RNA sequence: GUCUCGCUUUUCCCC
């Protein structure tokens, strides 16, 4: 009576962003240790972000050949930082 | 366009 929500899911709280300069052919680290993610040809990779693995995300991946990302434990923290921000509600 | 995407939350609300 006093609260809205979205008619679709929100997935800026699951997309993380890939490495600009992966994008041009000339970044030099490793998914683990670049400061963006690295995404493969079989990720659903658009507009230079991509959706990360939930069960991935919680430490502990569901399936076998999943469509979504995997970023490393830096990345995965930075992710649910953003996700708890909305459980906490900060903005309200 | 699976793109409204397979998981969309750590519990009201967010979603
Ligand atoms: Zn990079
Ligand atoms: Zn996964």
């Amino acid at each position: 009576m006093a609260v809205s929500v979205t008619p679709i899911r929100d997935t800026k709280w699951l997309t993380l962003e890939v490495c600009r300069e992966f994008q041009r052919g000339t970044c030099s680290r490793p998914d683990t240790e670049c400061k963006f993610a690295h995404p493969s040809k079989s990720c659903q990779v658009e507009n230079g972000r991509v959706i990360a693995c939930f069960d991935s995300l919680k430490g502990r991946c569901s399936r076998e050949n999943c469509k979504y990302l995997h970023p490393p434990p830096h990345l995965k923290t930075q992710l649910e930082i953003n996700g708890r921000n909305n459980l906490i509600q900060q903005k309200n």
